[PDB]
């Protein structure tokens, strides 16, 4: 059923599952011990089961037989535990280390059954060995790092890799061999476009087929007859980084005041347009979402009657050094920059003088900002965005540290019992309420317009920029 376009708003740097957190490309070369189904729950995907021990610090995976390389070479327990092994070497130096660090070894027993052994307990361990297993073979002669495998990957999803023209578009055709049920595409083109302009006229002429479309352009984009729009929940919010390296933040006093000063509501419409809901939790679309946190409920006269104790007070100052900070927020995320000058307007009410700055991101050190505005959020367990982001830390770039904090997420994260688990981010939760490391502006709504001849769409909670909204293309059908 011929080719199916898309249009990546963002390109892909190297195409390997490890050394790579985005979504992109990797999500259709590569797969994994497991893989999240339908309802975001990891399910055997490489492996055909998989039992833990009373523990639960041995994971005794048994893999399918058979499964095939790109390249038509057998995958074994070499390269499950190559690939897991990899990410815990010092000197590969993956972004994700930190995110599997809990692992004490990974052995292979046999070379159709691998075992992994961890430090402590980690429930969400199958949600992070969904993980892309590479080719062993494809490494020897290389490091890992500056290997020809990241130009010209081989792994084993749906859509083996045929060509990338930098800048432009990455090429893919149907896995023939690939032990997934299929669809019936043959060919899959991703089209790096970062203007939503073009990429909106290209699905108008019908010259892509999806596309993530920002709130601006859906009101043309549904009057379009050959194109349908998807809204869909996420798990992506905004929010603004309180450096707790700025004394101006030390008083929670004064964070719980600024996080009283935002109409979030009318954000989702001045910005979003509806198509969002305000932001209260570091987990909100998450099934351990504590509903009855305290949510700062735009009091501006709250703000305004928090930091004259505090000390600020003109109509600004505390004891002479005069409470002005500045807000950074990348570009090509032109809602944040938006958030950031409804942000800092927001801030005027209540005497506080904040420079906005529309930066690029190989220009911006988060950890040097008075305040940034980040996008985090993830549909998948609750301790993926969590643990290294509201910890003494992953890579929790405000400086944040509560006690309660640090152990309420250590105990969900290690203890089995997931109705307690419910407990420990339960009360994580309400003493982030307290004593905020965020200020939660907006949840997000992934926006995407698809060509009316596509089917097999099935929505789901999608993570950053409506990551994994293509799940399933694999099974998605042509006319
Ligand atoms: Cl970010």
């Amino acid at each position: 059923g011929k080719t199916l376009v898309y249009g990546a708003e963002f390109e892909d740097e190297k195409l390997n599952p490890i050394l790579t957190e985005d979504k992109y490309t990797n999500e259709e070369i590569f797969t994994g011990l497991m893989k999240f189904d339908e309802n975001n729950i990891p399910k055997p995907e490489i492996a055909d089961s998989y039992t833990i021990s009373d523990d639960k610090l041995t994971y005794d995976f048994k893999l399918k037989k058979g499964i095939k390389f790109h390249d038509e070479t057998e995958l074994k327990a070499e390269d499950v535990v190559f690939t897991l092994k990899s990410i815990l070497d010092e000197k590969v130096n993956s972004s994700l280390k930190p995110e599997y660090s809990e692992i004490k070894d990974v052995q292979a027993v046999n070379d159709y059954e691998v075992k992994v052994i961890l430090k402590e307990a980690f429930p969400p361990l199958l949600d992070k060995l969904t993980i892309g297993i590479i080719p062993k073979h494809c490494f020897n002669g290389k490091d890992i790092n500056t290997a020809e495998f990241n130009q010209k990957p081989i792994g084993t999803g749906p859509f083996k890799f045929v060509k990338w023209d930098k800048g432009n578009n990455i090429t893919l055709t149907k896995f023939k061999d690939y032990y997934g049920k299929t669809g019936n595409i043959e060919k899959f083109v991703v089209k790096f476009i970062a203007d939503y302009n073009v990429r909106a006229m290209q699905l108008q002429t019908g010259e892509i087929d999806v596309a993530y479309l920002e709130p601006s352009q859906v009101s043309k984009i549904e009057k379009l007859n050959n194109v349908k729009v998807y809204k869909v929940d996420t798990a992506d919010y905004r929010c603004m980084m309180y450096n707790m390296k700025k004394d101006i933040w030390k008083d929670v006093n004064v964070r719980k005041a600024f996080n009283y000063a935002l109409d979030r509501k009318g954000m989702v419409d001045g910005i979003l347009l509806g198509y969002g809901s305000e932001a209260y939790s570091p987990l909100q679309i998450n099934k351990f979402n504590n509903p009855d946190v305290e949510k700062y409920s735009y009091n501006l006269d709250k703000s305004n009657s928090l930091l004259e104790s505090a000390g600020w007070k003109k109509g600004r100052v505390k004891d002479g050094k005069k409470l002005e900070f500045t807000l950074t927020a990348p570009k090509t995320d032109e809602v944040r920059v938006k958030m950031a000058e409804y942000f800092a307007s927001q801030f005027k009410k209540i005497g506080a003088e904040v420079k906005v700055d529309a930066l690029d991101w190989d220009a911006i050190k988060i950890d040097k900002c008075d305040a940034f505005l980040l996008g985090w959020g993830s549909p998948f367990d609750a301790d993926d965005h969590t643990f290294r982001l509201f910890h003494s830390s992953g890579d929790n770039n405000g400086s944040y540290s509560n006690p309660k904090v640090d152990e309420a997420l250590y105990k969900a994260r290690t203890t089995t019992d997931e109705n307690e688990r419910k407990k420990y981010y339960a009360e994580f939760q309400k003493e982030l309420a307290e004593d905020p490391a965020y200020d939660f502006g907006v949840y997000l709504k992934a926006l995407f317009g698809v060509n009316k001849r596509v089917s097999g769409v099935k929505e789901k909670v999608l993570g950053h920029h409506g990551a994994g909204f293509l799940w399933n293309v694999e099974q998605w059908n042509v006319n």
